[PDB]
């Protein structure tokens, strides 16, 4: 009968984005196409969209996808949850990496500040060894856990540095 949560995950710009609900869909600014695109054969004017950092929000004024009922947004969770990553590929392949959240802390570079929360993925030292972390164009695909029985969204994946133990997702309420 319930909605996968998977199928909330869909494809878009460079990357992927997640329908918090029937109305709202969040994502990576950095991986959205251009300011005026037609989605989900949207017109501009249709929506209104709001970002903060590296967060992006679509706001449908007549709902996209009405069998998706409301999911709670956060702004990020409590240090030392265990979240999951809800990766796609284009492969097809779906991949749920468990990542233990560190801080909120703020970083692209100086003078461009943006904002999130570091998590280390629970799936080891070497991960891209195994092709078991992420890669850029994961970017947009929602972080997620658990509180008690309800299901909750944190964030969106931004980035993982180099040897890919540490990720990175953007965050807010909006």
């Amino acid at each position: 009968a319930p909605v996968s949560i998977w199928s909330r995950v869909v494809q878009f710009g460079t990357g992927w984005g997640f329908w918090v609900s029937g109305h709202v869909f969040i994502t990576a600014k950095h991986v959205a196409p251009p300011k005026g695109t037609e989605i989900f054969g949207r017109k501009p004017g249709d929506f209104t969209v709001t970002s903060s950092g590296d967060f992006l929000k679509y706001y449908f004024t007549s709902a996209v996808r009405p069998d998706i009922p409301a999911m709670v947004l956060e702004n990020g969770c409590q240090e030392g949850v265990v979240a999951s990553v809800l990766v796609k590929r284009a492969s097809g392949e779906m991949l749920a990496l468990a990542v233990r959240m560190g801080s909120q802390a703020a970083i692209k570079i100086g003078s461009a500040v943006v904002h999130g929360q570091t998590g280390m993925l629970l799936t080891g030292s070497n991960a891209k060894a195994q092709d078991l972390g992420t890669i850029p164009g994961d970017a947009g695909c929602p972080y997620v856990y658990k509180k008690g029985n309800t299901w909750v969204v944190i964030g969106v994946h931004v980035a993982a540095t180099r040897s890919g133990n540490t990720v990175i997702a953007a965050t807010h309420g909006e």
